[PDB]
């Protein structure tokens, strides 16, 4: 049973991850016009959980810390197609920072998304430590779309989240868009779709939602304002417990980004063990924050 110990960058602190944050945030703001002007925060967002979900508690494979998503097995993942531009804008990151760990600065670039783009503070811990290229799992440990509730919630489990967790999590669908060459699905769930509210749930609720096969003839639920849902967004309202919450989240907005902050955390530190002697979780400030 595999033990992955968080180990600080040697002699850094969290001035030296501000900065980091800083250069993303800063090259965020900058690189405004990608994907019709969505910008990279969505995909940022995605880059980090994908990284962090093929974690298996049953075995502590998988998970960010080994920042194996570098390696072609898992960059190539179909199920992470489309991820590679995330990397990309990373790259000129870690040349500036090169003492930073692979699974840090991806996990990283995922909370500074969710901050920069208004949503909740997301506290972050350093010291994944990069591991070899036989450590990288194999394709097939992500989420199918095509599915149901009951396939939700068992895939869920085997990363420990529970119903609020795994509601809490899909509110990042309000975010960015399918994209029909990446994973045969097309559309934005939402109009706010580079700003972080709870619209995913409100979405959910209100909208006019009609079953169709796309141009990959792939089943999705498409709403009157040009809005998408995949099959297991969907399944949130139709089992009685995710449904209960999604009303929660559509009614309070705060609540959803405390949820989200919690969930997000976990995730992103799953199959990690900090030393009780660690740094506490940092909390970045924002560019705005810092008058940059
Ligand atoms: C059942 C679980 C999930 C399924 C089946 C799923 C599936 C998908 C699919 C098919 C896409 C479109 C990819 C593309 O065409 O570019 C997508 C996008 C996205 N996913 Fe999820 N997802 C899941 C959970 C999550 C979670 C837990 C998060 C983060 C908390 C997340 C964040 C996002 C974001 C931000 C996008 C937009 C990316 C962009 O605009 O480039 N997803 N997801
Ligand atoms: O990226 C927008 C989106 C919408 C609905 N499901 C997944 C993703």
């Amino acid at each position: 049973t595999l033990v992955h110990v968080a180990s600080v960058e040697k002699g850094r602190s969290y001035e030296d991850f501000q900065k980091v944050y800083n250069a993303i945030a800063l090259k965020l703001r900058e690189d405004d016009e990608y994907d019709n002007y969505i910008g990279y925060g969505p995909v940022l967002v995605r880059l980090a959980w994908h990284i962090s979900g093929t974690w298996d508690k049953h075995d502590n494979t998988g998970g960010s810390y080994g920042g194996t998503y570098r390696f072609k097995k898992e960059f190539n993942d179909p199920s992470n197609a489309g991820l590679q531009n995330g990397f990309k804008f990373l790259e000129p990151i870690h040349k500036e920072f090169p003492w930073i760990s692979s699974g840090d600065l991806f996990s990283l670039g995922g909370v500074t998304a969710v901050q920069e783009m208004q949503g909740p503070k997301i506290p972050w811990r350093c010291g994944r430590v990069d591991t070899p290229e036989d450590t990288t799992p194999d394709n097939g440990r992500l989420p199918d779309a095509d599915k149901d509730a009951g396939y939700v919630r068992t895939f869920f489990q085997r990363l420990n989240m529970n119903d609020r967790e795994v509601v809490a999590l899909m509110g990042a669908h309000a975010l960015g868009k399918t994209h029909l060459k990446n994973s045969g699905y097309e559309g934005p769930g939402g109009a706010a779709n580079n700003v972080f509210t709870n619209e995913f749930y409100l979405n959910l609720l209100n909208e006019d939602w009609k079953l169709e096969k796309n141009d990959a003839n792939n089943e999705q639920w498409d709403s009157k304002s040009g809005y998408m849902m995949l099959p297991t967004d969907y399944s949130l309202i139709q089992d009685p417990k995710y449904l209960s919450i999604v009303k929660e989240y559509a009614n309070d907005q705060d609540k959803f980004f405390k949820d989200f902050s919690k969930a997000f955390e976990k995730l992103l530190e799953n199959g990690i063990t900090f030393p009780k002697d660690a740094p506490s979780p940092f909390i970045f400030k924002t560019l705005e924050e810092q008058g940059l």
